[PDB]
């Protein structure tokens, strides 16, 4: 039982435009109806109405996130990680190693609590011999790893499995498309399936996509077919050894662009915008970064100007990944 306020039917509304106003009325339980008056649900006792006990229908709020896992509550804190990647229908947990146990009640979990995933995996290694390489065990849901993922306007194939792709930073790809004119040419020296590059390429005369990934190159070419794109040409192999010229350059390989800036400074006409994205310590994520591409600017002799520099996300322990937009002129 809660509290309410017994209050005749045709009076309703009133009392509760009534309550609004009070702030007494309360949206945790359902009205509840008596043949000649309501019973409006308030969280505390007030002065102008007829204050009863009486048993009311809770409302639910449907869960978010899921609290529904079952396990031992100790872990409760420690297996509960607090962000997943969801692309398309399928779901990517990251497990700590004290939990893997429940791995299946996990992503039954997600599953459930998500209706738009029809998979869940998670991210473990496989040791080879020397090298260690990574794999998505198959935790709940469908036995598929393909998936079209919907971006900003535009539908990506994608096999999450051979392909890397991460959809955090869809709020990102936007904010270069709007820094780019049309006409321009455009060139994404790491595309991925060309997340960035089809958005790109609604707003660019031509546009070069390379990747060193096969796979990637595969599904760029069936992105490009499925969303009726023409001015992209998809390019498989190290991008430094391709020699055309752009208006726009997308460096999304933070872990390595910083050897590329020399071959980007290399590929950039007057007018020419170059994104570049890159990991940096905390108190000084743009320290290196702006020193490498100052001596850089030297050397090719050009004069290189900042527009703006920002985080886009931060690596999960006190590592920043950053996002340097800065244009070349000669």
């Amino acid at each position: 039982m809660t509290l309410a306020v017994k209050v005749p039917l045709k009076e309703g509304e009133i009392v509760r435009r009534r309550l609004i106003e009070l702030g007494a009325l309360d949206n945790t339980y359902k009205i509840k109806r008596e043949g000649n008056f309501l019973l409006i649900p308030v969280k505390f006792p007030v002065k102008g109405f007829e204050v009863v006990e009486a048993e009311l229908e809770q409302v639910s709020r449907r869960p978010n996130s899921y609290r529904e896992i079952v396990n031992v509550p100790q872990e409760l804190r420690r297996f509960l990680p607090t962000s997943f990647d969801i692309i398309g229908n399928i779901a990517i947990i990251e497990i700590p190693e004290e939990l893997k146990g429940y791995a299946k009640e996990i992503g039954r979990a997600i599953v459930e609590v998500h209706k738009n995933v029809k998979a869940v995996y998670m991210k473990g290694s496989k040791i080879e011999g020397e090298y260690r390489t990574r794999e998505l065990i198959h935790i709940a849901g469908e036995n598929i790893t393909e998936t079209i993922h919907r971006e900003n306007g535009i539908r990506l194939k994608l096999d999450v499995a051979k392909v890397y792709f991460s959809p955090r930073l869809a709020t990102e790809r936007m904010r270069v498309f709007k820094m780019a004119q049309e006409g321009e040419v455009v060139f994404d020296m790491f595309a991925g399936v060309g997340p960035f590059s089809i958005l790109l390429a609604k707003k660019a005369e031509l546009v070069f996509a390379c990747d060193i990934n096969p796979w990637a190159i595969k599904y760029l070419e069936e992105n490009i077919k499925l969303n009726k794109v023409n001015n992209v040409v998809p390019i498989l192999g190290d991008s430094r050894e391709i020699e055309v010229k752009a208006d726009r350059i997308i460096m999304n390989l933070p872990k390595y662009a910083h050897e590329f800036l020399e071959h980007a400074i290399s590929c950039i006409n007057d007018g020419g915008v170059i994104h570049y994205y890159g990991f940096g310590p905390e108190g000084d994520p743009y320290g290196w970064h702006l020193e490498r591409i100052r001596e850089l600017a030297n050397k090719f002799g050009v004069k290189v100007e900042v527009l703006g520099k920002r985080v886009i996300r931060n690596y999960a322990p006190r590592q920043y990944n950053i996002a340097i937009d800065f244009r070349v002129s000669f």
